[PDB]
C-alpha cells in the first residue's frame, strides 16, 4: 500500500489561539524552531497561518496607528508585553481607538498633539497625567515603574480612564507595544493550502512543488488541526 | 545530475553594511526567506533569516545596541528618512542608550548621559541642554528642522544633529531597523553547497539540517545563488 500522511512522522504542535500577542506566539515559535504554525478555533477548526514573515512584515512595515484598533488588542496583550499593571480599568471599553503618542510636550501644547481615544506614554509628573486624563485618552501608559498618586488614580475613576504602569522607558515602550497584536490580525486566512491525514503521499508532493510554504497544517478526517508538515518529513 | 545543473534563485548576495530595513525590502520583493551575505569580491561570508530579523526586533533589552553592532549613520538616517544638519566626521560609532527626552530641561541630567542617543522635539532649550550633556545624536522629531543657533551650537561642540519627520513613537519603532546585517546574520558553520556536487549528494546533506535555504558557491568560492528543498 502507497503512503499516506497519517503514515509520516510530522510535527504535532498544539496550534495557537487567534487572541494570543504576536509576543506570545514568537516565544511559542522559537521554542520549538518553527518557521510558521496554524491557528483555530476553540473547536480547533483551522483559521490561518502564522509565518514568523508575517510577524515581521508587521514590525518593517507600519505607517499605520489606530493598529491598536484595527487590531482589537486586548488590553491583557498590552499588560503581558510591556510587563505591566493596571491601577484603573475602563470595564466597558474593549477597544482602544486612537493613535500611541509618547507625551513629550509640556502640560499646556498637549491638546496639540494628543486627542481622544489615544493612547499615551507618560512620564512620573502628575500635572501631565491630570492634563492626558482630561484629555480623555483611551489609555495612559506611565513609564518608569512610577505608579500614580492616589489623586491621580482617582481622576482616572471618575473619568473612567484606563491607566497603566510599566517599568520600561518611554523608548522601550514604544518598541515593545507592536508585540501585542493579536496573531489573527497577522496572520494568512486565505488560500490555506492544507493536507489530509489520508492524503497519499505522492499526492501531497505535487501540491507541495506548487507553492513555497514553509509548512502545511495537517487535518484529520473530521476537519480538525492536528499538526504540520514539510517538504523535510518527505 | 549536477547542483548547477538545477534551476535555483540566482539572487545577488547582501553586501554585510546593508541595514535591516534595507534587507528585507530586497527579501520582501523577492519573496525570500533567507538570503547570502557576501563580502566585496562575492565570497560567503553568512545568511540572513528572517527568523534573525525577527529575534532582533522581539528579543532586545540591549541598549548600547546601536553601539556593539557599529551602526552607522547613513544607516540611520535611511531608515528614518532623515537630514542632517551637522556631522561629527571623526566618529563613527554611537556609544550610548536611546532615549526619548520627554523629560523638563533641568531633569535631562538624570536619564541622560555623554554619548546617548537623544529623540527630541522643537524646543531650542532642550535641544541646546542635550547639546551642553554631549549626546553622539541628537535626533530631531514632526520635521522641525533646528535653528540656526543650536545648529552653530552643535557646529562648536561637534555633535551629530540629524532631524526625522516623524514623531518620537515612531523613530523609537523605527530606529532599530539600522542595524547592519552583519551583527544578526548566522557567521558560523554555514552549510553551502557546490554548484559541481551530486544532487544526490545535496540531498542527504540537506536532510540533516532544517535551514530554509543553502547559498549556491561555484569552484572559485563565488556566491552564484541559493537552493531549496524545493528545487
Ligand atoms: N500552508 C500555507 N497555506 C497558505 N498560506 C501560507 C501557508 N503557510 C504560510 N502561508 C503564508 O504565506 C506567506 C509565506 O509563508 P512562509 O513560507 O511560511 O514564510 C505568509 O504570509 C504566510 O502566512
Ligand atoms: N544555509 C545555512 N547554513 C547555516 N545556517 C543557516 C543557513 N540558513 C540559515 N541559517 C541560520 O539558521 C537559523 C535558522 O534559519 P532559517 O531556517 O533560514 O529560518 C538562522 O539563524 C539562520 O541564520
Amino acid at each position: 500500500v502507497k503512503l499516506k500522511v497519517e503514515d509520516l512522522e510530522m510535527d504535532k504542535i498544539a496550534p495557537l489561539a487567534p487572541e494570543v500577542s504576536l509576543k506570545m506566539a514568537w516565544n511559542i515559535m522559537r521554542d520549538k524552531n518553527l518557521k510558521s504554525i496554524p491557528v483555530a478555533d476553540g473547536n480547533n477548526h483551522l483559521l490561518g497561518m502564522l509565518s514568523t514573515s508575517n510577524i515581521t512584515a508587521t514590525y518593517m512595515d507600519i505607517w499605520d496607528s489606530n493598529i491598536l484598533a484595527k487590531s482589537a488588542t486586548s488590553l491583557d496583550n498590552i499588560l503581558d508585553t510591556l510587563s505591566a499593571e493596571a491601577q484603573n480599568i475602563n470595564e466597558e471599553r474593549k477597544v482602544f481607538p486612537g493613535k500611541v503618542v509618547v507625551a513629550a510636550m509640556q502640560a499646556e501644547s498637549l491638546k496639540e498633539f494628543i486627542s481622544e481615544g489615544d493612547i499615551a506614554i507618560a512620564g512620573d509628573r502628575a500635572e501631565i497625567q491630570a492634563e492626558l486624563i482630561e484629555l480623555k485618552v483611551s489609555l495612559l501608559i506611565v513609564t518608569g515603574g512610577h505608579t500614580p498618586s492616589k489623586e491621580i488614580i482617582e481622576l482616572a475613576k471618575k473619568n473612567n480612564i484606563t491607566v497603566i504602569t510599566t517599568p520600561h522607558d518611554s523608548f522601550t515602550a514604544s518598541r515593545l507595544i507592536v508585540q501585542s497584536l493579536p496573531v489573527d490580525y497577522v496572520m494568512t486566512k486565505d488560500n490555506l493550502v492544507a493536507v489530509s491525514t489520508d492524503d497519499l503521499v505522492e499526492d501531497v508532493k505535487v501540491t507541495m512543488s506548487e507553492t513555497r510554504y514553509s509548512n502545511y497544517p495537517v487535518i484529520d478526517e473530521n476537519n480538525k488541526v492536528v499538526g504540520s508538515i514539510a517538504r523535510f518529513h518527505l
